[PDB]
DNA sequence: GGGGGAAGGATTC
DNA sequence: CACGGAATCCTTCCCCC
């Protein structure tokens, strides 16, 4: 099996580049603006430009400001990039059928087919970097490689408007010299875990206990991990399904009082019953954020759909029930749909 | 004991 | 000072054959 993944470079930050040159070679930050005060959210993304002095996605805007206060500051235009996105995609298509958009910017095809040889898949990668340039203007980086993840792998190592092969040989190096920290599916809390049990390198998995593996990590994470080092993954290209469909919003000041957070509680139940299209869930979850930024949720599934004046009551119900059960005021509010008929 | 959900949370990207 | 959108996974609990 031969996998080609694709990322597109800074996304966002790029399409606002293509959508105004005057802004290349100037550090750029799309920003998510909550409105609590002026300034107040994260950044979204930025351009290499303004990543070299630390502005990454992520870290508050304020921080940003701090770090670089003259480099461009954009508000992110979600809609735009999807559209830019959906464009590429179906470019995308043309160079297989076996394809799994896995987010907003990347996919991986399985073009095992189409290619016989990594020599080929090396040219096949150019002529879609090429045609994607061609015809959007957007660099994007490519990672080919036996199996999903270190075709992950080679195009973070290769970004930006990159392109790198991991062959048999380097996989079996990398099993070996690769940070486990480095590893997709692996954040900062599993990777410090890992370490209490002495393991930094994907074959270290190799020698521990499955169980006590099992133990630390959970048994998904435990065989995931083990596979990859027994050079045995292979999970296969799937095209993705849209399971959930929400919106969360923030308020401008904390607060524990209904008629105060309905507002935003409605809004977005309108914004997500709308990006529902026609789909029905049979599930809603009321999501909140408290002022100590912990999570907390309250859901129910019907044995129905669920129509938009249900969801609406159904939200506030839910909504006591968190207000009832948490003594903390709540910074953001939010509703998600699920179980689609 | 174990199938089949469901609910609430945690981790990752 | 920290947005937003979703997937996947883990634990807990409940109904009951
Ligand atoms: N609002 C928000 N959007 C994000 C976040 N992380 C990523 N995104 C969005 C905007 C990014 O441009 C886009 C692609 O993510 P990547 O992981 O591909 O980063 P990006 O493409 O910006 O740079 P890259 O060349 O991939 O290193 O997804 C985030 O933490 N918050
Ligand atoms: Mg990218
Ligand atoms: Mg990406
Ligand atoms: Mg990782
Ligand atoms: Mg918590």
């Amino acid at each position: 099996m031969i996998v080609l993944f694709v990322d597109f470079d800074y996304f966002y930050a790029q399409v606002e580049e293509v959508l105004n040159p005057s802004l290349k070679g100037k550090p750029v930050v799309v920003c998510v603006f909550s409105g609590r005060f002026e300034d107040s959210g994260a950044v979204a993304t930025a351009n290499y430009e303004a990543r070299k002095f630390g502005v990454k996605a992520g870290i508050p805007i304020v921080e940003a400001k701090k770090i670089l206060p003259n480099a461009v500051y954009l508000p992110m235009r979600k809609e735009v990039y999807q559209q830019v996105s959906s464009r590429i995609m179906n470019l995308l298509r043309e160079y297989s059928e076996k394809i799994e958009i896995a987010s907003i910017d990347e996919a991986y095809l399985d073009i095992s087919d189409k290619v016989r040889d990594y020599r080929e898949a090396y040219n096949l990668g150019l002529e879609i970097k090429n045609k994607i340039l061609e015809k959007e203007k957007i660099t994007v980086t490519v990672g080919i490689s036996k199996n999903k993840v270190f075709a992950k792998i080679a195009a973070d190592m290769a970004k930006p408007n990159g392109i790198k092969v991991i062959d048999d040989e380097e996989v079996k190096r990398l099993i070996r010299e690769l940070d486990i920290a480095d590893v997709p599916g692996i954040g900062n809390i599993t990777a410090e875990k890992l370490k209490k049990l002495g393991i930094n390198k994907l074959v270290d998995t190799l020698s521990i206990e499955f169980d006590k593996l099992k133990g630390m990590i959970g048994e998904a994470k435990a065989k995931y991990l083990i596979s990859l080092a027994r050079d045995e993954y292979n999970e296969p290209i799937r095209t993705r399904v849209r399971k959930s469909i929400g919106r969360i919003v923030t308020m401008k000041r904390n607060s524990r009082n209904l008629e105060e957070i309905k507002p935003y509680l409605f809004r977005a139940i309108e914004e997500s019953y709308y990006k529902l299209d026609k789909r029905i869930p049979k599930a809603i979850h009321v999501v909140a954020v408290t002022e100590d930024l912990d999570i907390v949720s309250r859901g129910r599934t019907f044995p129905h759909g669920i129509s938009k004046e249900t969801a609406y009551s159904e939200s506030v119900k839910l909504l006591q029930k968190i207000l009832e059960e948490d003594e903390r005021k709540i910074r953001r509010i939010g509703v998600r749909f699920s179980k689609f008929i």
